[PDB]
């Protein structure tokens, strides 16, 4: 019950919550079904419009205006925003040209420059040169400000869980919001578009920028409007907060548009009714700046203008039915659509099995537009598996396609035309960004980034302490003219071995052999300078990875190659290598097919053995540095050392094997060398972190070796392409990715042809951020090159996508 009979008068879109059953007159008092009796009367005047006409000027204030042009408003603060246009000869903002805000200009008493976002639902990235003819404020922003080509939103890219990501820095699987539909099983309870319980603030984890804002003492306006509220009267509403006392007005606003998401769900991205909407936006910004302007503050608000995410070309006829693959369709639940999401009906049922339900949505069709995964084996950088409301079986769907359950889910539950929640690395979901303002810079394009990052930025444009989060602090610092943020590389934890010869072969009981007794003053003394470290400054280019955990492992040096040995994980955390452009590929010699030799650096106790390998009938080994790619023959023998080698299912091995015999030559001739780093992953319990050693889910039949959930490579070379890799002089160019290691390869559909066919574009689905290996091995990479840090926190967030 709310007893709705209290008033709005001199409380219209108060700031302060007023909590039930008193009743509301904020923006999203209407959502809750509590605004005062006369709250619409009060505050959502339409009369004569939003729009001063020449006869309106220096009228007599009549109340019951929307907005005014009389001789008092500048003063009220609620004129309309283009009186000061047809009243006092002003022109509008966008015919006013480019001037560069060297200096903040704002008049007394504001503290600092003022933020607005300036939200736009389902603008696609396209849009801002497609649609540029007609949306010229817009426009401006974006060749004025600083732009990049497109912003990169967070998977699924719905609208929820794209609009709490900006809001928090957060990926959805940490904030909570990990759908626009969502069953959490601990609540028994459904997150839903219409209905109350979404009102909860048990579904919205992390801290958004206004409770941040608020807890730092920056008062913030609320982010959220009411639908049924006009957008004409959102822009005047932000405005008149502006006007409010100093101490009294908030420094960061939001404002939201449902366009052109709504229109493109009707008429598709690019349908001819596409253009009003986008004219209407392009208004609204208009009468924003105008506003803005009005009130001497146009050369103080930085203005962020950024979307949730894209809009793809979708109809109901491109429906995948899940009951043309199931027989038993109703032991489950589907939540449909551009993403699907299974689970059990009921949990009072012990006969249902993940696995044949994966198995029967496997590869069955040899059109099939969508793929089955279980959470985990998703790719990592979807960061889409640690939270209790994501099913264990997942469906990533086709661009412009939908899943459905049953044909009757879709005529009786064609009317679209457009969607969008996609792969977030799907061209048509991309988004935009233009920031425009003091703090930002003047005519700046910039590369593109994900939509995670903009928290610290927001947090930085107001002063404020961002709290933890998953954007990189630093890494967008190229957008600023002036930082708040100095970002600081984190100090090394673990401080590595140099192991010499300390063990003798006799001393190994590995049950490895090789046929290695083959057999100087010169070329003895030569080897040996390999073993100190005489090629390290050509394999490790940019300083060796740093240790962010305490553990114990040694720094083994060979002539081809370069590693941090761990003694607690019995492998090598990271292996370092560089191949220039005309370095030559070999094969194992005939003899050399299963050799295996022990290290004389490394004891024993904290060395693999052959024997195990030999009794798991699953379980085969491979080697990090390839023996494909050694130097010379007498070199080749490095590669087969017991501290290079890692357990691989065969399955795998066939990936791997490709990968080292074919693509590194391959991208070493296409980018003029480059420097490998590769690795085992540990992250059993898909929280996308380094698991400790007393998490490991998986061990190599009757040993103490872990078996690796993923195996990683980070790929690097000179940004020009005409220096070579190991002589590049300025910027880097990298590209990483993170597979998956799993016993089979029912993850590619074309598995059973040659690896030609399949493998590249396995590892091009498994892209990575060389920050998402940081995250999943605790290391620290590029801690040495001559490059600014804050450009090599930029690197390490780059993503390469494989898309035109
Ligand atoms: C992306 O960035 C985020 C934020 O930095 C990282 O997430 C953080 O990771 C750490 C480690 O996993 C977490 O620390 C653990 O914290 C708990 C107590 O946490 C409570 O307080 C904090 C602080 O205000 C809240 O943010 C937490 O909120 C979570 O739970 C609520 C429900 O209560 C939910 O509404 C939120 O969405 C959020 O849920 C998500 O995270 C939790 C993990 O906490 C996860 O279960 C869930 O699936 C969601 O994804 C919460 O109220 C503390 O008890 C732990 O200590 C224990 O472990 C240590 C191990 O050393 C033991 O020594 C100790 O004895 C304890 O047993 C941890 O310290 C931190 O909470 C978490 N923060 C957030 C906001 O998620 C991600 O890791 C980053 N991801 C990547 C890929 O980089
Ligand atoms: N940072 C930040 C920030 C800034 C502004 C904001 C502002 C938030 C805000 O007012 N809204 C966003 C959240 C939802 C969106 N919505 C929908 O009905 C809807 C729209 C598009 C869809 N496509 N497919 N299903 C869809 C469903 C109603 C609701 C109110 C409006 C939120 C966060
Ligand atoms: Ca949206
Ligand atoms: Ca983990
Ligand atoms: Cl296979
Ligand atoms: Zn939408």
């Amino acid at each position: 019950w709310t007893a709705t009979s209290g008033s709005c008068k001199g409380r219209c879109f108060e700031l302060q919550e007023v909590g039930p059953p008193d009743c509301r007159c904020d923006n999203l008092c209407k959502s809750y079904s509590s605004c005062c009796h006369d709250f619409d009367e009060l505050c959502l005047k339409t009369a004569r419009g939003w729009e001063c006409t020449k006869d309106r000027c220096g009228e007599v204030r009549n109340e019951e205006n929307a907005c005014h042009c009389s001789e008092d408003c500048l003063s009220r603060g609620d004129c309309c925003t283009n009186y000061q246009v047809v009243c006092k000869g002003e022109s509008h903002w966008v015919d006013d040209d480019c001037e560069e805000i060297k200096v903040p200009e704002c008049p007394a008493g504001f503290v600092r420059p003022p933020l607005i976002i300036f939200s736009v639902d389902g603008f696609r990235a396209s849009y801002m040169k497609k649609g540029s003819k007609v949306m010229p404020n817009i426009e401006k922003l974006r060749s004025c400000g600083t732009h990049a080509p497109y912003m990169r939103p967070v998977y699924p890219t719905k609208t929820f869980p794209n609009l709490y990501t900006l809001a928090t820095g957060l990926y959805p699987e940490s904030h909570g919001i990990v759908g626009n539909s969502m069953y959490d099983p601990v609540f028994d309870a459904s997150f839903h578009l219409r209905g109350r319980e979404k009102f909860n603030h048990r579904w919205w984890g992390g801290q958004p920028l206004w409770i941040t804002a608020t807890k730092q003492g920056v008062r913030a306006g609320t982010f959220f409007w009411s639908v049924s509220i006009p957008h004409e009267r959102r822009i005047l509403t932000i405005l008149q907060w502006l006007s409010l006392p100093d101490n009294e007005r908030p420094s960061v606003y939001a404002f939201y548009s449902e366009q052109p998401d709504f229109s493109g769900h009707k008429y598709g991205p690019f349908g001819p009714e596409m253009t009003n909407p986008l004219r209407e936006i392009d208004k609204t910004v208009g009468q924003l700046m105008d506003g803005l302007k009005q009130l001497r503050l146009h050369r103080c608000v930085n203005v962020i203008f950024v979307g949730d995410h894209g809009m793809e070309d979708v109809t109901c006829d491109r429906t995948e039915f899940l009951s043309n693959y199931l027989t038993n369709v109703d032991d489950i639940t589907l939540v449909p659509g551009t993403l699907g999401r299974i689970r059990a009906k009921s949990i009072n049922n012990s006969k249902y099995d993940p696995k044949t339900i994966i198995a029967a949505l496997t590869c069955k069709k040899p059109d099939q537009h969508f793929k089955p995964y279980m959470k985990q084996h998703l790719p990592k950088r979807l960061h889409y598996a640690n939270n209790r409301r994501i099913e264990d079986i997942h469906l990533l769907v086709d661009r412009r396609w939908h899943v459905a359950r049953k044909p009757l889910d879709v005529y009786k539950k064609c009317f679209f035309q457009g969607d969008h929640g996609f792969d977030n690395k799907v061209n048509s979901m991309q988004t935009v960004f233009v920031g425009y303002g003091p703090t930002f810079k003047y005519r700046t394009k910039v590369p593109p980034f994900e939509n995670i990052e903009l928290y610290n930025v927001m947090c930085d444009l107001l002063g404020l302490k961002p709290a933890p989060n998953n954007g990189t602090h630093g890494s967008l610092n190229h957008l600023l003219r002036t930082n708040t943020f100095r970002p600081t590389m984190p100090d090394e934890v673990s401080r590595p071995n140099y192991p010499g010869i300390m063990y003798l072969q006799s001393e190994f009981d590995l049950g490895c052999t090789c046929d290695d007794k083959v057999e100087n003053k010169l070329e003895e003394l030569n080897k040996r300078l390999h073993t100190k470290g005489s090629t390290k400054e050509r394999h490790l280019l940019y300083g060796r990875p740093a240790v962010l955990y305490r553990t114990s492992y040694d720094i083994l040096y060979h002539t081809d190659f370069e590693s941090g040995y761990s003694e607690i994980f019995l492998m090598p955390l990271w292996t370092s290598y560089t191949i220039s452009k005309q370095a030559e590929v070999s094969s194992i010699p005939e003899h050399l097919t299963n050799c295996v030799r022990p290290d004389v650096r490394v004891s024993p106790g904290f060395s693999q053995n052959c024997l195990a390998y030999k009794n798991d009938k699953q379980m085969s080994y491979g080697f990090l540095f390839p023996p494909y790619l050694s130097s010379s023959p007498e070199a080749k023998y490095d590669a087969f050392l017991v501290t290079n080698m890692v357990p691989m299912y065969p399955a795998f091995k066939r990936v791997w094997a490709y990968f080292q015999r074919v693509l590194v030559k391959k991208y070493a001739s296409e980018r003029n060398g480059v420097n490998v780093i590769s690795g085992p992953i540990f992250d059993y319990n898909y929280d996308g972190l380094r698991d400790t050693e007393d998490e490991i889910k998986q061990y190599v039949e009757g040993s103490s070796i872990p078996v690796p959930t993923h195996y990683y490579s980070i790929i690097t070379s000179c940004l020009d392409f005409t220096q070579p890799a190991d002589k590049c002089d300025g910027p880097l160019s990298v590209s990483s990715f993170i597979l998956p290691h799993r016993p089979d390869n029912d993850e590619s559909c074309n598995s059973s042809e040659d690896e030609s066919k399949w493998v590249e574009e396995l590892m091009k689905m498994h892209t990575a951020r060389v920050r998402d290996i940081e995250h999943l091995t605790g290391l620290d990479f590029y801690r040495k090159t001559s490059r600014s840090y804050s450009e090599i926190l930029t690197l390490k967030t780059y993503l390469h996508t494989y898309e035109s």
